[PDB]
């Protein structure tokens, strides 16, 4: 009866803050971790401390399609699925001229291939239930504008943005709404005026991004699909004419 | 214990503005209501806003005759003594073929659809700057901020202009912690169908196959006005049911 | 012989465009705001290439009267096939205190003028039944804000939206409508490598680098291009807060 | 020295018309073919019929990264390289829910992995010469808007759109300008009529010359201020939203 949300990489950072906020809104949370399992255990306890069920599982998206079957197992532990938040990994810089081909392919494996497989498994279950669903892909401002010395990261983020539009169009008949949240600079887990290149002059806290993800998963977002919501402190506004 | 933040929502006598005012009042905002000619509808919004324990002040705003009509924003600010949120809600769309459009009709559409938002935003931003406590401005545009509406070239151009104004205001007021964003809605249900709840399949050209309820737009506007949206500025959030996805390859 | 009217072709992008359209075989309608003898320089250089050239005074600062010169210039040629709406000068003004008449005057010359000129030009092209081309010179600030110039940015966005509407409403008449969005343009004196390190190409653009694309959008190979904004900016749109010159 | 331009998949279609127009503008043409080797010879002959040298070689993008080494061989025949055009392959449809993971990865191989490796090879040589360069990627309108039942093709076109912006930014100090041309519906080689696609505003698909001409312009000397952009040539495809009523 209680709706279920699976938030990948919810052991720390933006994923964990999203899992907490989806638990506040009343979702049972399926937590996923790559290595920091204790961080996932902390997230599960904080979700249970809210009076909601929390399940954790290991999922390694660097090896596909095998590493994506953990979504199937997590769904069976709950018996239903309503929300999938595909969270974004870390960014790696690599100059374009000398980038190894396998490094280029590995970034696509982590930054779009995993989300594609996890969304397929999620979308199938949501089609069976016939009650709709929400799939939110965490991209980046670099879904739209290039990041210097990070051509593969920029291209994979653009690919995930294109997958978001496609998924939203093909699943609209099943009332499965698919959107992307495009964060700008995200403050480190340890963390005013520290980043003057950004118009807001600081990185964003995880709750300033996780809150919009939570809104997209709730009842009132029932007319929003196919879109990429940019939460970036004005990042997209700063062109060469902008002097801080 | 902090002083009650006040929000002004223009054209909040019905439709998106009415629903936004209610949801902002639900979030603890005192509401400044505005009506163009439906004075009774604005009193109904005030009654419902007051029903939640919030103060409601209404006033007549005639954005067709500027810059005089924009002074009503000053009057609402005087009643509350402060201002924290401004929502520039959109007037109705009128069609006119591009080839046969009088130059005064073209100018009038810009008067109501971007000039009014510009003048109201100035007064509001000036107040927020004087307070030094930041603020929020949300411009309600349209999907036609981004894609043309046939037989509505002035509407489309003015919506694009308000989109550009939104980005400029966001860049120019960011040091005052005044965040400025647009909400770009698709097809909205008329008040007869909006209150009736459930019209599925009535607009198959749109992927979601129906118009949106005012609640489905106002909820995002209200989110942009509250504390969690403190890192969102300069953006245009499209709430359209897939309208933007539908190209010539789309089959209803 | 086809006729191309180019506004503000007494200097700058408008003149280089007018000359390039003349090499492509167009008769050129030249327009001047104040520099009449500069317009005659354009007419003379167009005539040196075998084309007919005419000039007329156009002032879009006062509408709808100032736009009637287009109608008069059309009557001298009898036909019209190409209209290029050039972009006037940019003036800054802070948003909080900008006077309302300054806001309205920027919309008058930067989108209202293009509206009336395009309306007249499109009317003539419909009657001929042979299609046509309308090219609006916008700016990168059709898409991204210019600091301290909110009215300039809003009007450039507006002309961008008008371009799409005109393209969609006129497509059945084979009138293709597009925009060209220039970045920084060198002054006629410089028309340098490293003078603008904020821009990725590190320099402004020459008028031939903008006008060449405008001329392409006016010829027969651009017969499938409509409703678009072509950005020629040396990478201006690429430079975000992560770009370090 | 005669400037050299490599046009991938120039054995037919847009790549063929782009090669002939680049030859008309004075380029020596390096021709690439996946399977129609006779088409590449026809392209080589038509290029030579305009007073230009043409060289052909097999390029198998279905097997990387050694398959892209044919670009290094093609450069060695000319000794220099000035422009590279990464032309698109064919489009295949596959529903999202049941699409196999290998078909998804294969589409990315042919539609962005190939252009990535070819652009690395071309860009390095352009840096050696120090005389600037041009790279033009043929994407699609579906770099920007979804194609129904083709999520992998859409995602890969977006990816190539992102690579275009990244390349243009990192290569700009070497005067290597990188742009994309995003075509809409293109006519088949037999038809390359009016009113055949009323859903499109121009009510017809585009001719290959209508797309190749802009590609050729982006490669010539007057496009020296244009980089990082995606030029959409679609007959108003992008303008058509649910409010468009075909006349």
């Amino acid at each position: 009866m209680t709706k279920v949300a699976i938030v990948t990489a919810s052991d720390s950072g933006i994923g964990k803050t999203t899992a907490l906020m989806l638990a506040e809104r009343g979702f049972d949370i399926g937590v996923t971790w790559h290595s920091d399992e204790q961080g996932a255990r902390d997230t599960c306890r904080e979700v249970e401390a809210q009076g909601r069920r929390a399940e954790a599982i290991h999922l390694d998206l660097s090896t596909l399609p095998q590493g994506a079957q953990a979504i199937e197992t997590l769904i069976a532990r709950f018996g239903r699925l309503d929300v999938l938040v595909n969270n974004a990994g870390a960014m790696t810089k690599a100059p374009f001229l000398d980038m190894p081909f396998d490094d280029w392919r590995n970034i696509f494996t982590v930054d779009v291939d995993g989300a594609f497989l996890c969304s397929q498994i999620a979308a199938r279950k949501m089609v069976e239930q016939g009650e709709g669903g929400r799939i939110v892909n965490i991209t980046s401002v670099h879904e739209h504008t290039p990041l210097p010395e990070a051509s593969a990261y920029t291209a994979a983020k653009h690919a995930l943005g294109g997958l978001t539009k496609s998924m939203a169009l093909e699943l609209v008949q099943h009332n499965i709404l698919v959107n992307a949240v495009a964060p700008g600079a995200i403050a480190t887990p340890m963390n005013e005026g520290s980043m003057p290149a950004i118009p807001l002059a600081r990185p964003g806290y995880t709750k300033e991004i996780a809150s919009l993800v939570a809104w997209l998963c709730d009842s009132d977002a029932s007319y929003t699909t196919g879109q990429s919501f940019i939460v970036d402190g004005g990042f997209m506004l700063a062109n060469p004419q902008f002097k801080p």
